[PDB]
């Protein structure tokens, strides 16, 4: 199959202008499609997950244009809930930010639509979301395995008292929050117990406010939403650079810099993954913050033992950076790594051992003890963009590394290797 071999990188130094945020891009596209008026999004991400959302909007009848590089999008808002009948099938690849939000949104009014995706998406849970939507009136059918896509949506979500489990994915709550304002009746969303990935809820609420809707957030345990609302175009909107994509470059400087500056995110960014920079600082790197950049300069790199529930995606980057740190690194409270692009606890542990690390794969944590020296490995990537990007950091050592299916990075970052190469220096 396809593979890419990375030769040892002696030093990293430079500036990277970040690709747009996947989380912000897919929320902005769905809200722009539901809104009244024309929205012009700039710095939109061009990646597989965004392309699946754009294709779904096209299939649903939404009109929009894209610039040549697909980072500028002018969307003609539908002025209300989207509609299609005839069991129209929307293929959503493995994009949670399209699958979860559309599963909720398309329950408004009457519809007859099927949502499906790649084989792995049919193994990613959606039951907590379906349960909540049904409590609000939605008619939803599991076409294959109970609690997983594919789903046949027949509409009916009117609002009301809705409980939702927040212990497995914050995306279910995000989907409900974006949908409820357009339901005819008021909705009170009650979180059953724990809520994981809380920072992503703040991104959702930030986007909803940009599009003209606010709700009452009672300590992230209950959300009061008034029905009969409408989203309104914000005119022009600048999508933040992606803070998760930024993690690889900031970590590379922490290991082998040099100073690497990423632009497009800064201290005021809404993305919780900017907190990844705080972890590098705790490990010994030097961080500089700007309005529109974050930079990292090599310092020391010491192991850490931290709860990473607030940054599940960027936390994977600490798992390979740990190969270069002094001591044993432990990342805790990351159970849902198991239900994402792949089971990331199994995948990360398996591949880390291949380059020499001693790894304890905990049920919901990972403990990593680096080897005295890394060895060569051909890294399996599990159709997971982050496995490829995280293991690219192995090349910041004296050994090359071969990454299988490097194009899997296109889920969120098609140009990843060219960008890592931009900051890679031989001297
Ligand atoms: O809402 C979002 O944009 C995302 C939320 C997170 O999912 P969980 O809430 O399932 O952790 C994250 O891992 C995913 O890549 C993007």
């Amino acid at each position: 199959m396809e593979s890419l071999t990375l030769q040892p990188i002696a030093r990293v130094d430079g500036t990277i202008n970040l690709p747009g945020s996947k989380s912000v891009s897919n929320r902005a596209l769905l809200l722009a499609a539901l809104a009244h008026g024309k929205t012009v999004l700039t710095n939109l991400l061009d990646s597989d997950d965004v392309r699946h959302m754009l294709n779904a909007l096209t299939a649903l009848g939404v009109s929009y244009t894209l610039s040549a590089d697909r980072t500028r999008c002018e969307i003609i808002g539908n002025g209300g809930p989207l509609h299609a009948e005839g069991a129209l099938e929307l293929f959503l690849g493995n994009a949670g930010t399209a699958m979860r939000p559309l599963a909720a949104a398309l329950c408004l009014g009457s519809n007859d639509i099927v949502l499906t995706g790649e084989p792995r998406m049919k193994e990613r849970p959606i039951g907590h979301l379906v349960d909540a939507l049904r409590l609000g009136g939605a008619k939803i059918t599991y076409l294959e395995q109970e609690n997983y896509p594919p789903l046949r949506l027949q509409g009916g979500f009117t609002g009301g008292n809705v409980d939702v489990d927040g212990s497995v994915s914050s995306q279910f709550l995000t989907a409900l929050l974006m949908t409820a304002p357009l339901a005819p009746e008021d909705t009170v969303i009650r979180i059953k117990g724990d809520l994981v990935s809380k920072p992503y809820i703040d991104i959702t609420l930030n986007l909803m406010k940009t599009f003209g809707v606010e709700i009452e957030n009672q300590h992230y345990q209950q959300f009061v939403v008034k029905g009969g609302q409408s989203y309104q175009s914000p005119g022009t909107y600048l999508v933040e650079g992606d803070a998760s994509s930024a993690s690889y470059f900031l970590a590379a400087a922490a290991i082998k810099g040099g100073t690497v500056k990423v632009t497009g995110i800064g201290r005021n960014s809404m993305q919780g993954d900017i907190r990844f920079a705080d972890v590098l600082e705790k490990m010994g790197a030097t961080i500089c913050w700007g309005d529109d950049y974050i930079s990292c300069t090599r310092g020391e790199l010491n192991a850490i033992d931290m709860d990473m529930n607030h940054i599940p995606d960027a936390a994977m980057t600490i798992a390979t950076a740990a190969l270069f740190a002094k001591g044993t690194t432990t990342l805790r409270n990351i159970y849902n790594w198991r239900v994402k692009e792949t089971d990331r606890l199994f995948a990360m542990a398996t591949e880390l051992r291949k380059v020499g690390a001693e790894v304890e794969e905990g049920h919901d944590y990972i403990r990593i003890t680096p080897p005295e020296k890394l060895n060569f490995a051909e890294i399996a990537t599990y159709n997971d963009h982050r496995m490829a990007m995280c293991f690219s950091l192995v090349a910041l050592s004296d050994t090359p590394v071969t990454i299988l299916d490097p194009k899997c990075t296109a889920k969120t970052f098609p140009d990843y290797f060219e960008q890592l190469a931009r900051i890679s220096q031989a001297a």
